[PDB]
């Protein structure tokens, strides 16, 4: 059909930082994680080199999308596949050609997949100060990022869903750990600390990047996950600007669940005082460009567009305060 050749067109860039997503999103019937997955597993020839039966992905992909929520703004299947893409751009950079194994990769690319599985719109924080039911299962530690895992992994049980199938008992063992690490890493209360020991890498690099042992390949993997999960500020504006509308939109809902329960309106999250244009500037300054800075350090100068569109970005956003 006219649908399927259009979608087929904006697949095209599939290799490249911006990517249509939200085009894809819709010309793909809400399927954008499945499509844009099944798509970066063909072109990494992973279905090949895995065993993973065509039918047995898709059928995968779809139950692991579905567990996406349809009524959240910002964490659903489109930013899944929007990270599942963006570490798909990350793992094919110049610098770290050959360094990882084809295991590595389809870590990373599914670790990025289900990342996010299950999320309900609301902080760890919110999670953790309403005594939810997930808050007390996990002990307050990592709550969203321990589920997402237990949820994407679970998944894989489903009739016809296993896609690791015929990897050898060895290769699962390490996949899921690797896997582990990643999603875990996600987390923001670990940004610091993940953040630190990059440049401390960037500081000690040997060059291609060489990576020796599995502390430093997995710490490569967790920051190149982490950049994707905080790429939204440094792809073209029309795509930031919505994303950033998203993420707003879903900090406001929780803010209006803090309202109607008496409780303190989290940071950023009341819709009468806030600050959207100052609130990005402030997030690119603390967070998105101090990670990104040093990423582009670690990979010269595979990175310096992605990096010359964020500061072009946050220049844009600080130009709509005054
Ligand atoms: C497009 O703007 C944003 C996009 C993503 C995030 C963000 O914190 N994402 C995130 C979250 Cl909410 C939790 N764990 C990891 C990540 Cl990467 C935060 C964003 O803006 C911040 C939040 C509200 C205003 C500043
Ligand atoms: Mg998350
Ligand atoms: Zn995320």
């Amino acid at each position: 059909t006219e649908q399927e050749d259009v979608l087929a067109k904006e697949l095209e860039d599939v290799n490249k930082w911006g990517l249509h997503v939200f085009r894809i999103a819709e010309l793909s019937g809400n399927r954008p994680l499945t499509v844009i997955m099944h798509t970066i597993f063909q072109e990494r020839d992973l279905l090949k080199t895995f065993k993973i039966p065509v039918d047995t992905l898709i059928t995968y992909l779809m139950t692991l999308e579905d567990h996406y929520h349809a009524d959240v703004a910002y964490h659903n299947n489109i930013h899944a596949a929007d990270v599942v893409q963006s570490t798909h751009v990350l793992l094919s950079t110049p610098a770290l050609e050959a360094v990882f194994t084809d295991l590595e990769i389809l870590a990373a690319i599914f670790a990025s997949a289900i990342h996010d599985v299950d999320h309900p719109g609301v902080s760890n924080q919110f999670l953790i100060n309403t005594n939810s039911e997930l808050a007390l299962m996990y002990n307050d530690s990592s709550v969203l990022e321990n589920h997402h895992l237990a949820v994407g992994f679970k998944l894989l049980q489903e009739e016809n869903c296993d896609i690791f199938q015929n990897l050898t008992k060895k290769q699962r063992q390490s996949l899921r750990k690797m896997v582990i690490d990643i999603v875990l890493a996600t987390d923001m209360s670990k940004h610091m600390n993940l953040l630190a020991d990059l440049k401390t890498m960037v500081e000690t690099k040997k060059v291609v990047l060489l990576l020796d042992n599995y502390s430093d390949r997995i710490q490569v993997l967790q920051n190149m996950v982490h950049c994707a999960d905080l790429s939204n500020p440094t792809k073209p504006l029309q795509l930031y600007r919505q994303w950033t509308d998203r993420i707003m939109e879903e900090f406001f809902r929780q803010g209006d669940r803090e309202r109607e329960r008496g409780m303190e309106i989290s940071p950023m999250c009341d819709k009468h005082n806030a600050s959207v244009e100052k609130s990005q500037v402030g997030f690119i300054d603390y967070i998105v460009h101090p990670l990104w800075e040093t990423w582009a350090d670690l990979v010269h100068p595979d990175a310096q567009d992605i990096l010359d569109t964020l500061e072009d970005n946050r220049e844009w956003y600080q130009s709509t305060i005054p």
